[PDB]
């Protein structure tokens, strides 16, 4: 079953039964692993799935090195790479002042340009501690990707956790970036890419979870949640399930849509198969066919694949 | 590839902008000649485009003969053919009692069975005079496809305009038809088939016209109409245009959907490239977001292609 068959089937449905049945068919594709497997088959998927154009930094703490990529239609283009300086402590960053460069997936939130000359041309600010770090109660702050001292001093072999590279290369990255946000994937010894099978399982599950949510299927929705689940505000599984039971019993109608979806393999010290999933969510709920609630938000999930099953370990 | 890209566009649109925008995108394909060119490329298109399953008699006045077809996904299955008795007058039927079998595209409206023995096992009633005949002021009635005398008489060489075939075969067609309406194409010496280019032009135009109508684009809508236009109720081009300018100035919201579209080459004296278009139409209009008018009707168009341009010459 291929893309041409699916297009023909969409149009046949549209001409014969109209628009509502088209939506139901499109939903069935989105919930279908094989549909994603086909879309992904010739794409560069090692660093994840990215719907829109994005920029990716990849840091190897061990070498140490930093690479920079552009990703468009899920095809990678390597811009450059170099050696880097990183923190002195091996493994996870878990505490303020532990001198460790964090392992995981981070976002570059801003550029700083009026800094001590030690930081070089600029500093890209990472969002350590990210949601995952925050729900694990890891402490610390101020992890940046920056340059080398402007005076030309080279008197350190390690930072206190920041990632530092040469200024000309750093400037060249900034010119490619043009003020766009970047992801940063940082790993330690060896990187374990997301496979096409894993991305296919996550994306199909993602849409199944959405539609179980929207239609108020409490049992199906709850099965996507890992027993260890933690919500962004600290709520754990039992209270979460209690609450959702009540909410779902109200049987309100909802429409939910996910866009700008990225799914990114998440390096971690236990080498669990973890992924960070981030997307825009359009959410609408109705009471007696009157719109009673709407929101547009940025959602974040952390998902594990274990025992060949997808589960949600954290959600904002 | 293209089908991969086209599908991806639809899937992204569905989640980013909604099912309504998906419908508009499918509509843009239906308005595109190259879309139809591709869609028709391996279809049996000589007798026209038939969206759903349909049945077709083809009568050659000159032979004389009658063929019967089943048409499913626009592939012809020929059920049978045989010799036939037809009217003695060559050329057009224009008048009550002129003994001519009419030339053009007709519809079988009903089956009669309580007949005089002369007429055989049954009569399929054709709709002579059709809309075209009627707007051309042609008169007469009772043009049937029927059998041979039940008392075994086989005297006559010609009917008074009906089409007569052997009773065993006629019953066979009836059992295949099973109460369904059928089309009849009748032509005189040589049949000049609808081509794939003609059909693709007519179909893309049909959907362009629908969009111009529904979105209220007066100038683009009026461009499809031939100067010689006659509406089913006699109204001519200038009065039609005047009335439409008024209606379009109201800028009412309108939703229009077509289904079971058939486009059938229309044989004619002058061998002009004329076609009969017939479809079901669901029409709704609104006033300040409230439904003010709805209808479900069978629409009929007669269309000429001349100097590579599609025009409407008659509409019901």
């Amino acid at each position: 079953l291929n893309a041409s068959d699916r297009l023909l089937e969409i149009m046949r449905l549209y001409q014969k039964q109209g628009l509502e049945m088209v939506g139901q068919k499109l939903d069935s594709y989105l919930a279908d692993k094989s549909f994603w497997a086909e879309e992904l088959q010739n794409k560069d998927t090692d660093f994840g799935y990215y719907q829109n154009k994005q920029f990716l930094f990849v840091a190897n703490k061990s070498k140490p090195s930093l690479e920079f990529y552009e990703i468009e239609n899920n095809m990678l283009k390597k811009i450059n790479s170099s050696k880097a300086l990183v923190g002195s402590k091996k493994g996870d960053k878990t505490l303020e002042g532990d001198l460790a460069t964090p392992i995981g997936v981070y976002r570059i939130t801003q550029k700083l340009e009026r800094l001590d000359q030690y930081y070089g041309v600029l500093a890209f600010v990472t969002n350590y501690p990210n949601l995952y770090d925050t729900l694990k109660k890891r402490t610390g702050h101020g992890i940046w990707v920056h340059g080398m001292p402007l005076n030309g001093d080279r008197n350190e072999l390690n930072t206190k956790g920041c990632i530092a590279i040469e200024n000309p290369l750093l400037s060249s990255y900034d010119k490619v970036l043009k003020g766009e946000k970047a992801f940063l994937i940082t790993y330690e010894d060896k990187f374990f890419p997301s496979t096409k099978e894993e991305l296919s399982m996550i994306l199909s599950s993602l849409f199944q979870w959405k539609e179980a949510w929207a239609r108020g299927d409490f049992e199906r929705y709850m099965r996507f949640y890992n027993p260890n689940f933690t919500r962004y505000d600290g709520m754990k599984f039992n209270a979460f399930k209690e609450y959702k039971k009540r909410v779902f019993a109200k049987n309100e109608k909802k429409n939910i849509a996910f866009s700008s979806i990225n799914v990114i393999p998440y390096p971690n010290s236990q080498n669990k198969r973890l992924f960070y999933v981030v997307f825009d969510q359009d959410y609408k709920a109705y009471q007696h066919n009157k719109l009673s609630y709407s929101s547009n938000s940025q959602k974040e999930l952390y998902i594990e694949i274990e025992n060949n099953q997808v589960s949600i370990i954290m959600e904002k």
